[PDB]
């Protein structure tokens, strides 16, 4: 089911809903992957994420053009770390709109990310404002809480079993939460929880550094996290 | 503390002709007491105000204070974080029937806090700056977001027309030996942080916080030099 394109890996989810996948050599790690999402809504194709870097990025829209052959109306990074925001140079370079948590856009600067071009912003709940998230389709956005970072959104896609919680979530095999480096120790378990409760009937649970899982990867991962604080 | 002004626990402190500052204390018997300040702002016919105190009796002893002394009706308030000694009193506040607003994301922590929540949820553009539709009819305050640095929800408020800026939490005196409270902190944004908030209030030349009595913008060079060796 992995298909090979040039040095990234995409993955068909659903009907309309595949995974990309890029590698970077971190020293004592190793490649390290990094997942993201590329959702067809209508005649528009909506990327959640970039690649570590912008020539793997670029790459993502090379795979897009031959296997969907549909424009890129927008694009979603779900924090400012490199694996979700190292490839904006790619999207903007190709005019393409993007869009992150206003505070990713904030903290991008120095994070050594560009910022995308849109701010999204939360409700008291989570959910993202509508006025903010023009024409996102299917993609529905929730902040749930600070863990990962401070930053860190989730994206249900709707009309599928699946979500996205990034770097948020770790899978159901885990033995650990990876980069707790810029991590909200006290609160990533509320927000773990927070996220699942947002999207209470997905069942595919699609995250950075672990292949797409059951929901036991959300409660496993709270649980995980209760031992932080 | 001549011309200060004492209304049961709390004391008040005329900062400029239409600003005071609150101090509220927290008692810990055995210990001793951890001041809290935040502002009283009257805006032609009426009173904003910035933070509650540490407690609902604290705070509706503030609201009493301003009715003896000011005599104008409060509209709104605006609370710079979700912990007790900017949150405590918002029960107080809405029995009295003021307005509250709060960061989005200060409403969205507060049950975990054990906040109760503001009315209204105030968002930010990457910035920093208050989108002006999550704010109405704010007068003079100007609300900006510096980042993550003492919690990930603070903000921060400067009165225009005036020479001061509050910091609240962010920002610590230019004599203080340390950062306080780090338990919710973000120790790697807060200098930029605090750097963020004194762009914002370039002209600003009163700093007036959370844990100190005012002072000049060595507060917040300071704040920031600290924050530095966070890193
Ligand atoms: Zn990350
Ligand atoms: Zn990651
Ligand atoms: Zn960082
Ligand atoms: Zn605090
Ligand atoms: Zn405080
Ligand atoms: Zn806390």
């Amino acid at each position: 089911g992995d298909q090979r394109f040039g040095d990234l890996v995409f993955r068909q989810l659903a009907p309309n809903v595949w995974q990309h996948t890029s590698y970077l050599d971190m020293p004592g790690f190793g490649a390290v992957a990094s997942n993201g999402l590329i959702v067809r809504d209508g005649g528009r194709v909506l990327v959640v994420d970039t690649a570590w870097t912008d020539d793997q990025t670029a790459q993502i829209l090379n795979w897009i053009k031959q296997e969907i052959n549909l424009p890129v109306a927008l694009a979603v990074v779900t924090h400012a770390h490199q694996d979700k925001m190292g490839g904006m140079d790619a999207l903007h370079a190709a005019g393409i709109a993007t869009y992150a948590n206003a505070l990713s856009n904030q903290l991008a600067p120095q994070e050594g990310m560009v910022a995308a071009q849109h701010s999204l912003t939360f409700a008291a709940n989570g959910w993202v404002e509508p006025a903010t998230a023009p024409n996102f389709g299917p993609l529905k956005v929730f902040y749930p809480g600070p863990g990962h970072t401070s930053d860190n959104i989730t994206v249900g896609i709707d009309g599928t079993d699946i979500a996205f919680g990034g770097c948020l979530i770790k899978d159901s095999k885990a033995k650990s939460l990876g980069n707790l480096g810029d991590a909200d120790t006290e609160h990533y378990a509320a927000s773990a929880r927070a996220f699942g409760a947002a999207f209470p009937k997905a069942s595919m649970i699609v995250m950075s550094h672990s292949a797409p899982d059951s929901r036991a990867a959300i409660t496993h991962t709270a649980r995980m996290a209760d031992k932080l604080r």
